[PDB]
């Protein structure tokens, strides 16, 4: 990806991304809008089981694209089954995508709603060994969406909003360890899932998205915060890091199924 140029900006945003990843228009792309009353709830849906207690983080990133919070996947510390999931599938990291201004910024839309902004947990499936191989597989990711609505604040997040100021610009890391993702679900884990895709360029469709359909809280003064990091590196052109989520793309031959 050292030649890579795509970004959210109106000369390398989404509408471009098919020139050089045609995958993008493929027949199982992601976002998509989650129609609340065409999803069919499926009995044989098993509960979902998220096993954070041993997660073990090392690292934020800011890659210019947005943040991501890194954890140690050498071992089975933390790991999502059950759901619609067959296997182990271990955490890697997880990052956001938020808007400008608190009526967008989510990647999926419930009957057309945009959240704030969206968190993903990304997991891989350890019947494939490594991130690298699971992402050239049909079922090797699982990704746990969680819309962000603005409100209270979300306690569990502060840790991160603190340390944005230290990876202010793409490339820029930060040592982050012994932070519990757990303080970042809501209280229910009712969900809608279906197969898509990476959302975010190679755009690759390997994966299982599960999304909760209760949102967190977070405060305005937490996503401020979001919103003050930068696409670019240290010493360009000020670009702030808002609005870095792609649209929804067409269902095509897909259904959406709900847990609940
Ligand atoms: C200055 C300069 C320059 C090059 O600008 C671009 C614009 C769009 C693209 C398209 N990238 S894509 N197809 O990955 O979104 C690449 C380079
Ligand atoms: C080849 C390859 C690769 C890894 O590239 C990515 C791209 C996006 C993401 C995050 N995807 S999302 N936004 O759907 O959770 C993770 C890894
Ligand atoms: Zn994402």
């Amino acid at each position: 990806g050292m030649s890579h140029h795509w970004g959210y900006g109106k000369h390398n945003g989404p509408e471009h991304w098919h020139k050089d990843f045609p995958i993008a228009k493929g027949e199982r792309q992601s976002p998509v809008d989650i129609d609340t009353h065409t999803a069919k709830y499926d009995p044989s849906l098993k509960p979902l089981s998220v096993s954070y207690d041993q997660a073990t983080s090392l690292r934020i990133l800011n890659n210019g694209h947005a943040f991501n919070v890194e954890f140690d996947d050498s071992q089975d510390k933390a790991v999502l089954k059950g759901g619609p999931l067959d296997g182990t599938y271990r955490l890697i990291q997880f990052h956001f995508h938020w808007g400008s201004l608190d009526g967008q910024g989510s990647e999926h839309t419930v009957d057309k709603k945009k959240y704030a902004a969206e968190l993903h947990l990304v997991h891989w499936n350890t019947k494939y060994g490594d991130f690298g191989k699971a992402v050239q597989q049909p079922d090797g990711l699982a990704v746990l969406g969680i819309f962000l609505k603005v409100g209270s604040a979300k306690p569990g997040l502060q840790k991160v909003v603190d340390v944005l100021d230290s990876i202010k610009t793409k490339g820029k890391s930060a040592d982050f360890t012994n932070f519990d993702p757990r303080g970042l679900l809501p209280e229910s884990l009712d969900y809608w899932t279906y197969p898509g895709s990476l959302t975010t360029p190679p755009l690759l469709e390997c994966v299982t998205w599960i999304v909760l359909k209760e949102p967190i809280s977070v405060s305005s003064e937490q996503v401020l915060k979001f919103r003050k990091l930068n696409f670019n590196g240290e010493g360009e052109p000020e670009e702030l890091m808002v609005d870095n989520w792609r649209p929804a793309q067409p269902l095509k031959n897909r259904q959406i199924k709900a847990s609940f």
